[PDB]
């Protein structure tokens, strides 16, 4: 759905801050500093997850930029095993946020902050 | 869930983007260009009716800034009349989508382009 590679620079990196806000605001809610509520947080992370599949599709043909590092596309196997399990992470998440269960979510959480810097280590310049 | 406006700003410009992306990469189809798959774009139009709800809150107190024109803040209620009328027309959009009807498809997706841009000229520097 790209015109140019920079369009798919672009997509990629506006879903990388729209995830880093959904994730990232639930920051103080998993530490106690801010309220629970499940209602909110299972919608919240229903959100999370529309958007934790979507970069994946602009690191596609030809859509070399930004920050991605090479690695991304010679080793195209590796890069989906991180796709993939970071997404199975996010799975783990809204179980725990449909299920309403805090601790669980605390672990949960936990799993997939893991998860994005693992990739941004391996595959973020 | 935004430390400063500049947060605001740039959540809302990034929800922009991808629903400009979403939106978008279906005119080919509309036109008759590329194949309709009602599957596919059944998708497609999910991606976007999630996305579609994700810029208003981030209007919130204190996040002026960006290309949002102030009239956004002072005239609340037409502003949200537009945002609430917008998502209407997603609904429409949704229900064409799901019904697998192409020439529905054709007319909902002119009714959402128009109500973008009717927002944008009003509201947007
Ligand atoms: C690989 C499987 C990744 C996972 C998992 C996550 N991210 Fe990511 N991220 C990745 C890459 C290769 C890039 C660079 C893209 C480019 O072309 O520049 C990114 C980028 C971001 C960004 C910065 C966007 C910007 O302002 O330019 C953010 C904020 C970001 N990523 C956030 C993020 C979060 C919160 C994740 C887990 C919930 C996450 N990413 C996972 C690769 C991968
Ligand atoms: C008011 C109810 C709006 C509707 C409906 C839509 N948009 Fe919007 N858009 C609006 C504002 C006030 C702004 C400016 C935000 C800022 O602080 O700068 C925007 C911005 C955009 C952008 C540009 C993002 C950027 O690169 O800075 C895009 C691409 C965009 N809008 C797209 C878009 C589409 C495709 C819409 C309908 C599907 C749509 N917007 C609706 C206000 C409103």
């Amino acid at each position: 759905q790209f015109a140019k590679p920079e369009d798919a620079v672009k997509y990629r990196q506006s879903a990388g801050t729209l995830m880093a806000s959904h994730f990232g605001r639930m920051t103080p809610v998993v530490k106690g500093q801010a309220p629970y509520d499940a209602a909110q947080i299972k919608a919240n992370v229903e959100v999370l997850k529309t958007l934790s599949a979507l970069p994946w599709a602009a690191f596609g043909p030809g859509t070399e930029g930004g920050d991605a590092r090479p690695e991304i596309w010679s080793d195209a196997a590796s890069f989906k095993q991180k796709q993939q399990a970071f997404q199975d992470n996010i799975v783990k998440l809204s179980a725990a946020a449909d299920a309403g269960d805090l601790d669980k979510l605390r672990a949960a959480f936990g799993d997939v902050g893991a998860s994005c810097k693992a990739c941004h280590d391996a595959y973020r310049k």
